[PDB]
Order: structure tokens, then sequence, then C-alpha cells
């Protein structure tokens, strides 16, 4: 049995950034452990669908450990022991007793905390969860964690010049379709929605990304779903059967059909809401000295006066810091400012990349060009509700331009021929 004042449960983005803030706020050797089922120190998960997958000059660990991702220092394993932070790796926690402030591994081992941070992130939805016929075949791969990414790199090696099917039109599908395409696959994307990223992209924005993908050789199948997979004698996938009756041959299938907060260790013991562990503006759960951060938290969103959950890296980094800042700033009394999150989301693929700040509500306008034959494409969109601008999106922006639209989203300036001098409106705020 081991005892620590501070236990982080999860070896991910929030955990790494929590650790860095622990060290900034003067934590003393032996006081803090991070417990993780992964076999490596925390890292910048976004790299797994991008740089990790390049055919040359690829991100590899220890390169992308936190906090490089945001311009910070790179925390390698030796950083942690050097500071007496305990990296407890290859360790799945299967039982969590908030009552005893006690955690039990899979090996039966036992761990106590005074102060717990919950950063167990999100699961991957698998087609096997649904009982889909043949979803258990080989080379049907998911991508959450670096071992998944190493399995994806090996199948890419073994199957080059073959056929890839990407099941899903969210973030994963977008990036993984591009990455497979860059690694010399014939790629088809499959998804049921009217157009990709429908939770963020308008019809206009989606049509751009769809033409560009089409122009790059990616085939897109919409309005349907994978209802099953054929396999060969060895059990390797050979095709994807669709609900519309077509069959798509395949050597690799990559599925990105969403994620859920990894909260099962705590069902009952903590107030939940919108799928996540409910928290206040400091990331403390219903249970005193128990914190929840990153993808798992539902927390108050001051600036839209609402409870929200978000599944995004910027937020994992900051909520981790917030919680650490709220712990130490009650240890020594004083006071801490509440979390004030400006939503910030982004993605990159091929030569493209975009940013979104704010809330995607009310009516939209596009601006800039816009043309799928480049170059380099530079357009955006403003979301206007109640006269004010509420959200903005920008593809191919410079840093000045990106600070600009962020400043707009934060300030919510009012109104209207915005479509003439559109990017320009953001710079005059
Ligand atoms: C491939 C990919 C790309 C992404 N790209 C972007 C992007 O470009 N931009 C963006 O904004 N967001 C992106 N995200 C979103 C995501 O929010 C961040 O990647 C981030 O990881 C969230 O961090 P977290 O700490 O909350 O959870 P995680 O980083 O997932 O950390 C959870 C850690 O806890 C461990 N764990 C979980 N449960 C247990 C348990 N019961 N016992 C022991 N250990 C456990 C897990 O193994 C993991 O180590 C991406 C996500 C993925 C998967
Ligand atoms: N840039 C980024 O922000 C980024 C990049 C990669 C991953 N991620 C994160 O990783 C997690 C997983 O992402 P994801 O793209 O897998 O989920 P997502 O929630 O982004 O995508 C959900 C999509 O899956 C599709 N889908 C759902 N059920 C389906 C089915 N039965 N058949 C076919 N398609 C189906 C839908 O069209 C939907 O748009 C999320 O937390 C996400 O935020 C984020
Ligand atoms: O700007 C970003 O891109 C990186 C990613 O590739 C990791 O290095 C990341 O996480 C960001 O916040």
């Amino acid at each position: 049995e081991k005892h620590f004042k501070y236990v982080i449960l999860g070896g991910g983005v929030a955990a790494g950034y929590a650790a860095r803030e622990f060290a900034k706020q003067g934590v003393k050797p032996g006081e803090l452990a991070i417990i993780s089922k992964e076999a490596v120190a925390p890292y910048e998960r976004p790299a797994l669908s991008k740089g990790y997958l390049f055919p040359q000059n690829a991100a590899r660990l220890p390169g992308f450990h936190v906090c490089v991702g945001s311009g910070g220092e790179r925390l390698l394993p030796e950083w942690y022991s050097e500071k007496g932070i305990e990296l407890i790796l290859s360790t799945e926690i299967v039982k969590a007793d908030l009552a005893s402030k006690t955690l039990t591994s899979a090996v039966g081992a036992t761990f106590t905390y005074e102060i717990l941070i919950i950063a167990t992130g999100s699961s991957v939805i698998k087609l096997s969860d649904f009982g889909t016929q043949g979803a258990d075949s080989n080379n049907i791969l998911y991508l959450r964690e670096v071992d998944d990414a190493d399995k994806l790199v090996a199948a890419i090696q073994a199957k080059k010049g073959g056929k890839a099917v990407i099941v899903g039109g969210g973030y994963i599908g977008l990036e993984l379709s591009a990455a497979l395409k860059i690694n010399d696959f014939d790629v088809t994307m499959v998804f049921p929605e009217p157009w990709c990223m429908p939770r963020l992209f308008t019809a206009d924005i989606a049509a751009f990304y769809e033409s560009y993908y089409t122009n790059k050789g990616v085939k897109i199948v919409k309005g349907t779903v994978a209802v099953g997979f054929d396999a060969d004698a060895n059990g390797d996938v050979t095709a994807v059967n669709l609900k519309n009756g077509s069959v798509l041959e395949a050597d690799i299938v990559v599925v990105g059909v969403g994620g859920r907060p990894l909260t099962t260790l705590f069902k009952g013991q903590v107030a939940e809401e919108k799928g996540g562990i409910k928290t206040d503006a400091f990331f403390e759960t219903s249970v005193p000295g128990v914190y929840a951060v990153g993808d798992v938290a539902t927390f108050p969103m001051k600036m839209y006066n609402e409870l929200r959950r978000v599944e995004h890296v910027d937020h994992a980094r900051k909520s981790a810091e917030q919680a650490v800042k709220a712990i130490k700033g009650k240890e020594s009394g004083e006071s801490v400012v509440e979390y004030d999150y400006l939503p910030y989301f982004f993605s990159r693929s091929f030569d493209l990349g975009w940013q979104f700040y704010g809330d995607n509500v009310g009516d939209t306008i596009l601006f800039g060009d816009s043309d799928p034959t480049s170059a380099k494409p530079k357009f955006g969109s403003y979301w206007i509700k109640d006269g004010k601008v509420l959200g903005a999106f920008l593809e191919g922006g410079s840093p000045d331009e990106n600070k600009a639209i962020a400043k707009v989203a934060k300030t919510q300036p009012p109104v209207e021929e915005l479509k003439k001098e559109g990017l320009q409106f953001a710079s005059k705020i």
C-alpha cells in the first residue's frame, strides 16, 4: 500500500499539465503520484492523428510529451523522478472508493490520497459495442492512445498501396482520411450525416472541405453506415458492408465514431450531468478533495452562463491548471479566480488548418476565398445571435488573424455588410 497527499488518476493531457502546475506551485517530493494504464509519461494526444502518422519525419515519443504542445517545456519521465513525482505506469485502476480515499489496481494493489484528481479522459466507441457483424476482425482499428497509434502505423506499413475505409465524419475521420491518403492508400470515407463535422461545419464550410478532399482523391460515401464486415480465413477484414447494399473492399478500416467520458469507476459516488462528472468553476466534484478535469467534467461556462462538457485539448490543459491552482490556493487560504473558458477548437490535415473560437449559434456568414483549388485557401465564418458576433472560424489564418477572431469571439462585438471587409472586421476590434 502507498499513500500520497496528491493522486492524479489518468496519464494524459490533463495529468501532464496538472503535474507541471504542481511543480510551479512548489510541490515537495513524495507528495504527488500520477496513476496510468498507459506505459509512458503523459503526452500531447493530438499528435496521434497528425504527426505520428507521417511516412517520414514523424512524431515519436519522447518528442511529443507534454507540455511542448502549447509551447511549454518537455516533461520526460526523468523530469518527474527528478522532482519526486511518482509515475505509476502500466497500472489500470478497476476500483475507486471515495469513502476510504482508496484506489485498487488490477493486480490487487492499493493507493490512498488526501486529494484526488480525476483525468481518465474518454473511451472509444467501438462497433463491437453495437454487436456489428464482423466488427471484431483484424485491421479494424481505433485511435485513442499511443499503442493504438503504433498498431495503426504497423498496419499502414504492412498494407501500403492498399485500400482504406474510414468509418466516421467527425474529427478523427477528417484527419485519418488525410493521413491514410498521404501514406499512399486508396481511401474512402463513410458517414451517415448530410455533410462532415455537422456539429460545427455549416453547409458552406463542409462543401469546401468535401471538394478539397475529393480533389485530393478521397472518395466520400454519405447517408449510410457500416452494418458489417467480411473477413478472410485468417480473420483479417476484407470488406465493409454498408446499409445501402454496397460493399467497399478494404485492407484497413479506421473507425472514428465518437467517445464517452471514462467515468464508470465513479457511477453513484459523484453527481453527474450531461454525461460528465458535475463540477464547480474550480473542478471540484460533489465530493470534497475530489476533482474532475478534461473530457470528464461538466463545469459552469460563465460566458454562456451554462453547464457544458467539452472534449478538447485546450480545455484539458487549462482545467488541469485550474484544479491544481484551486487546491494549493485553499491549502494556504487566499482565493482563486473562477474558470473562464473561451472555447477553442482546431484541426489540421493535408496543407489545411482551421481554428474556431466561441459558440456556434445563430445565423452564419462566410467570407474570404473559399476555392478548393487553393492557394493557400483563406476563409472564415462569423456566428451572429442577438445582434452580437458569438463565434468565429478561420481556415488558413496567420497568427495575427487568429488572435483577431479570438478577440472577436471573446468580446462579442455588435452589429451590416460584414461579407465586404470580413476578415478586416476582426482586426478593427
Ligand atoms: C487522436 C486524437 C486527436 C485529438 N486531436 C485534438 C485536436 O487536434 N485538438 C483538440 O482540441 N483536441 C483533440 N483531441 C481531444 C482530447 O481532449 C485531447 O486529445 C486530450 O487527450 C484530453 O485529455 P484528458 O486528459 O482529458 O484525457 P486523456 O488525455 O485521454 O487522458 C486519460 C488518461 O487516463 C488513462 N485512464 C483512463 N481511465 C483509466 C483508469 N480507469 N485507470 C487508469 N488509467 C486510466 C488513460 O489511459 C489516459 O492515459 C484529440 C483526441 C484524440 C484521441
Ligand atoms: N481536432 C480535434 O479536436 C480532434 C481530433 C481527433 C480526435 N478528437 C477527439 O477524439 C474523440 C473521438 O473523435 P471522433 O471523430 O471519433 O468522434 P466525433 O464525435 O468527432 O465524431 C462523431 C462522428 O462519428 C460519426 N458516426 C457516429 N456513429 C456512426 C456509425 N454508427 N457509423 C458511421 N459513422 C458514425 C458521425 O457522423 C459523427 O459526426 C473526441 O473526443 C474528439 O474530440 C479531436
Ligand atoms: O497547436 C497544437 O498542435 C499540437 C499537436 O500536434 C501536439 O504537438 C497541439 O496539441 C496543439 O495544441
